[PDB]
């Protein structure tokens, strides 16, 4: 089963970057490395056993992180079907989702207790102190700010994002997407050391085509400690990123 | 390992288009669905375990087909290391390979007996009959022409290409690339019936990045009879295309 397969890759202590959480980067792709169908089309990539595997992986992480455009497109719950607590983290630099905050599934789950209180990562000063206090009371959310010196030409440093999560006592985070975040984290290094600890990819037996949402890093990326698993329809590769 | 895995997918008589050969479309891709590294970078995708699989597949086919730009990039031999004969077919609409004919590995193997006499598929009128006779004597090659009626927008009809191969007693052909040929054949249909009978893909645990040679069809493509194999480093999926 996928349980012994994943055992070397689930979060642990042997980390080269103690200031950061253990980071798992994990997603499901078509054969042509798309992670969503073309606009207006339905996305079917991962089948039931690897969906079970993804929920199992969530049961091993303190937090789950996705980008604002994933929330807008998918309205994900960001909890764990096994029932273990996982903290939802949404990267939303200008807090686009504020105008939608009352209707999001992840907000409803936080209020009902079926999920944990969400955290939104924004630029400094997007939400005033007073408004942060009201949003915490009314919608059960917290705001974490990235310092101006950690944003260059509009892009937040992943080192800075992960350090702030670790300081919020998040010891492990499962980063699921979307493609912008995946492409960036595949190449992110701190003195040649990757910020991602484990890469876990489900490959579904489908082509989504040239107009789907593409994953491909800006340069070639080598993998180490590679192990494969497969079920009936899907395969899974797990690896580290090479130095 | 891979021999019982591939048994349902090696050429067989259960075909819906008896006018055509059994077509296997098969290639090796990176995780981001690239089949060659960016210009000037070394391409390392398939490891020896699946190289052996590709050679096994060649031993089960009458012919092997690649495009002219694959020949220019890779100088492939296009024979079978297991010693069985296989007929090389090169899609070269303008017979650009005349410019390098005496130096091609595939020409050398044909003259040495280690490979079979190659066939180049061109547009009509590209190689004069007098020249065809002299190149048959000098380099042991044949030219096959696609009629003008079977060329649309500059693109040769795959049904027309495959019919001519079938009429030359090629009962099975292994199409290995490159990306243009793969992308086109993934979507090619004759009255809802795919021309490709077996799809066999090696997935290597590497990213080649945004500037590599990409495979992605023009629209989504659904797969059936899916099965997976994996080794130390690579995975392989075998499938048929749905109607
Ligand atoms: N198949 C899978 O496993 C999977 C998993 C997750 C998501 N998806 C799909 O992915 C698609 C969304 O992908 P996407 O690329 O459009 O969106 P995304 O990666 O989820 O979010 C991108 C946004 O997040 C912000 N962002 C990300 N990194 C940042 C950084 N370092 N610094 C500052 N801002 C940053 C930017 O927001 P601003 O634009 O406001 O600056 C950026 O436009 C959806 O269709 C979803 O269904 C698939
Ligand atoms: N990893 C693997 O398994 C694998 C396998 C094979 C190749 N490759 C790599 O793929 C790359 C080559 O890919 P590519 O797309 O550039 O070349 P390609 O597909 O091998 O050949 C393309 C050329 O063939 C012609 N062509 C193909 N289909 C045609 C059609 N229906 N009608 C008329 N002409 C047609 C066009 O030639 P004209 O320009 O003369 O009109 C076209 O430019 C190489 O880098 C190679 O190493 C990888």
């Amino acid at each position: 089963s996928f349980v012994p397969f994943l055992e070397p890759f689930i979060p642990h202590e042997n980390t080269l970057l103690p200031e950061l959480p253990f980071v798992t980067l994990t997603y499901a792709q078509s054969l042509d490395s798309r992670i969503a169908a073309k606009k207006g089309e339905r996305t079917v990539i991962s089948h039931q056993e690897t969906k079970n595997m993804t929920q199992y992986l969530r049961s091993k992480h303190d937090a789950i992180l996705v980008g604002v455009k994933t929330v807008l497109a998918d309205d994900p719950g960001l909890n764990c079907k096994l029932g273990t607590p996982i903290r939802p983290i949404i990267l939303d630099p200008t807090f686009q989702l504020l105008s939608k905050i009352a209707s999001l599934k992840l907000i409803k789950l936080g209020l009902s207790g079926e999920g944990e209180p969400p955290v939104f990562i924004t630029r400094k000063g997007v939400v005033s102190p007073d408004l942060q206090a009201n949003l915490r009371s009314d919608y059960g959310i917290s705001i974490v700010e990235i310092a101006d010196r950690d944003v260059h030409r509009g892009k937040m440093s992943w080192f800075a994002i992960l350090k702030i999560l670790k300081d919020a006592e998040i010891h492990s985070v499962m980063v699921e997407g979307g493609a912008t975040i995946i492409n960036d984290l595949l190449i992110c290094r701190q003195n040649s050391v990757p910020l991602v600890a484990s890469l876990i990819i489900t490959v579904g037996p489908v082509y989504l085509g040239k107009d789907g949402v593409e994953v491909t890093p800006a340069r070639s990326v080598k993998l180490g400690n590679v192990r494969w698993w497969h079920g009936i329809q899907d395969a899974v590769v797990a690896a580290s990123l090479e130095l």
